[PDB]
């Protein structure tokens, strides 16, 4: 399986999302567009609660012939949020894209923005926290380690390691972290498997152009380091019979 | 009303905790001394979920006569942790004595730690976050700004202000914050308002014997400066009938 523009060149071809394997075509799929407002309220979305997203660390990377994957290994959890049990904080990564629209693959009222990461928790079934990325002019501090390494995990399957840092600095700060929307889904890469609880934040995170145009820069998809990687999105799929809900009344 | 440590003078007498007027004579009073294993287990009280811990600011202290208070205003809050309603952080302030033991007012298993500190929440009656503080050879970075600006609130009622931090910082790391225990109480100076819902944390914070013996040097209790600032404390309060709850099973 490849993204569309994996598809593009004239020899190589492979699956394109819409000939996706496994549960890819089911019916409640990922991402979603979510128009506010017909979003229910639902009082017990309160803002979770983070554990272990102080600890500074050295976290392993690798370039995992899709995206950027960071890998926590548990050294972080969520508890609460309405969620049926404590989540493990497994690995993170990002999608996106040429500019600063069209680059995240959720949409808020269908708007994209520039990128979307991606926080996987397993149930200690998917607990995964997406947060949106806005390109400013100011330089963000957090992402910094990360953009640092990236030179490193050029070529797929590549690994290596980010200086320590902590989750929280990457993500926005917790007065922010109040209005998000939850709904029932799955993974946005194949098998696609429709165990997964979206929480979805309104407030996105902003990093300078600079470090966001690292990431296509540096990034490549394949061996012969050819194509770099951009446009690792999933297109919008249909909402079905599910309600997507907000915390905020 | 005044401390033990304050009755000692010949002249001017006042009133020591024995002879504190208001709700002070009342039944449920605090502190209290925790029996581990007659602690009862609730599974509601789940870790809380700090809003606005991690925003650096400057905080304005003072002497007050009785303590150093560094006022919150509601920059920050907590919610859940089976709280009845949301708290505003409104003021923060310490007890201390004399050396590593009989410094806390509360104490966990007949054992006394060398300060406590006071996180008092409005209810948006009273959540006070308690934690006990052990003196150790290393240096806490996180208490450095209220200790440099001691030198400055010497005399009683002064004034001044912290450099840049937050409260965060002051804390121990959130994989520390599972195991507390809570009970009905309240304040522990006059009046005595039998109106708090106490939190008091296993782990305790780790300064500094340097740091720790920068309070009583430099604070003091009378504007002729004759008394340093140290055994601030309330004695233990009769348990009575109420049950003591601990996070953990
Ligand atoms: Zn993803
Ligand atoms: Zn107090």
């Amino acid at each position: 399986w490849c993204y569309e523009i994996q598809t593009e060149d004239p020899r190589s071809s492979c699956l394109g999302p819409e000939k996706w394997p496994g549960a890819c075509k089911e019916n409640q799929q990922s991402p979603i567009n979510i128009v506010t407002a017909r979003t229910k309220v639902n009082p017990r979305l309160t803002p979770f609660i983070l554990v272990g997203y102080d600890q500074k660390q050295q976290w392993p990377i690798k370039n995992n012939q899709h995206t950027v994957e960071m890998t926590l290994g548990g050294g972080a959890c969520i508890i609460g949020g309405d969620l049926p049990a404590r989540y493990e904080a497994v690995q993170l990564h990002l999608h996106w894209s040429n500019g600063n629209d069209n680059g995240s693959e959720h949409s808020i009222d269908g708007r994209h923005f520039a990128m979307e990461m991606h926080i996987v928790h397993k149930k200690l079934k998917f607990a995964v926290l997406a947060f949106m990325i806005e390109v400013g002019d100011k330089v963000n501090k957090g992402f910094q380690p990360l953009v640092e390494a990236l030179p490193s995990i050029s070529k797929p399957h590549s690994t290596s390691t980010v200086r320590e840092s902590s989750l929280q600095d990457m993500l926005p700060p917790s007065t922010k972290m109040y209005t998000y929307f939850r709904y029932n889904g799955s993974l946005t890469t194949p098998n696609c498997d429709e165990t997964v609880i979206w929480t979805v934040y309104k407030q996105p995170i902003k990093i300078h152009k600079n470090q966001f145009l690292e990431f296509s820069k540096n990034l490549y998809y394949d061996e012969d380091q050819k194509l770099n990687m951009k446009d690792n999105v999933r297109p919008l799929q249909p909402l079905g019979k599910r309600q997507v809900f907000k915390s905020h009344a």
